């Protein structure tokens, strides 16, 4: 059973503001996109990686990644990007599983990727890696008034790679197109698909702000 | 009107596993407890700090803090510690406002402390600093099956200092029906919400993160050196 990983890397990273689109930032000698691609490939369970990048960076992405990933242009939002990437999937020989993995989670351990794939092979149709909440979480209305504080025991913070049987992911995206989710599993939940969690890893944090970058730098050097 | 800040620092920092109770860990030459106290006082709007520490650490806390903070013995959990600290408050000269601030958020900027007090002076009865969510949140069962994904838009991550009108906070903690040894509250506002106090949000600050793990510590260190 073949496993394809789709890597959305086409966002600009406005909250990061490092002078270049985020996926192309050089973290201690190596771009975030190459790091995220290595994590996937080093897992030993990913057969093909397809990366989606800004349309004017496809050449640069190719120079960086060479043979290691197929390159396509991303879209206006992450959902668009993923839809574009899914069109690459072979008609005649479709993979058994697809992972979707944010390039922004560049320090994701390969062991986490393998754990997601192991859960898929155990028969779960949709799998997401999760961690317990760090901060208290509150529901807040539009005027900044707290509505309440959900019981945290039943809440989790969700990471990527998220993994799916191919047919389920495709159906979910096709049906979702009949209706701004940031989370692939939400689309599967929407058509009544059932999602199982596995343990994530604090190292799979999304590099979003400069403080996230500082943390990534401290991890990587030393 | 007086502002008293209470600092729960009576936790053992098991997840940090750094040799001493977390509040007493020396981050680049300063204990977290001293850094937390400094951020409150440098705000310019905190009149008095009460710090609660593990009972066997009270003398050491005083030698560290000197005149800068009043020290008391904490309790079996965060909620219990805070309740103990609240008993310290003068009844004849009650402060107008009380802040509650985790010592584990040692890099909190003084500006944040000021922003919270400013909201209380704007007439909000209770105030919490917040940040948008980083990860998607899901509700999950027993079991590990996803129950659903709440709308991210209406959710916030919440930090400290949390600020309150004194009477509201006292009534939330002296609720007779509150079983203190079994209290699993992570923050103070949820006790205020429980009795129907209205809580207002202000912008927090990424620098006010809780130092809980080695990874948090790594980040805190890179922040204080750089
Ligand atoms: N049109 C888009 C937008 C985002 N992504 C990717 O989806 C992942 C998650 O996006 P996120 O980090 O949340 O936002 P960014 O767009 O990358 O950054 P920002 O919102 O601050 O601009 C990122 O790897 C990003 O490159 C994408 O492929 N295509
Ligand atoms: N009995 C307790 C427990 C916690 N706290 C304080 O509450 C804050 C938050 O605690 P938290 O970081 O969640 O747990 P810790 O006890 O500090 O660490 P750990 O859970 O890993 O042991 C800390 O400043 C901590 O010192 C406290 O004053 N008294
Ligand atoms: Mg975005
Ligand atoms: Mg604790």
């Amino acid at each position: 059973g073949e496993v394809v990983a789709i890597v959305p890397a086409a966002g600009s990273g406005e909250r990061l503001a490092v002078g270049v689109p985020k996926a192309f930032y050089q973290l201690d000698g190596q771009t975030l996109i190459e790091r995220a691609v290595d994590g996937l490939l080093d897992s030993g369970v990913v057969d093909t990686v397809v990366v989606a990048v800004p349309a004017d960076r496809t050449d640069e992405a190719r120079q960086i990644l060479g043979h290691r990933a197929m390159i396509v242009a991303g879209g206006s939002n992450r959902t668009d990007t993923v839809n574009l990437a899914l069109t690459v999937l072979s008609g005649t020989a479709e993979p058994e599983f697809v992972l979707v993995h944010d390039a922004a989670r560049a320090l994701t351990p390969p062991a986490l990727v393998a754990r997601v794939v192991e859960a898929l092979r155990d028969g779960y149709a949709a799998v997401v890696p999760v961690l317990p909440l760090s901060d208290t979480i509150k529901a807040v209305d539009a005027n900044g008034v707290v509505l309440g504080t959900p019981e945290r025991a039943g809440l989790r913070a969700v990471q990527t790679p998220q993994g799916f049987t191919t047919d389920l992911l495709l159906r979910s995206y096709q049906r979702g197109s009949l209706d701004e989710y940031t989370d692939d599993a939400s689309l599967v939940e929407h058509i009544g698909g059932q999602v199982q969690v596995v343990d994530g890893d604090p190292l799979a944090f999304k590099i979003t702000t400069k403080l996230d970058l500082l943390l990534a730098q401290a991890i990587v050097r030393g």
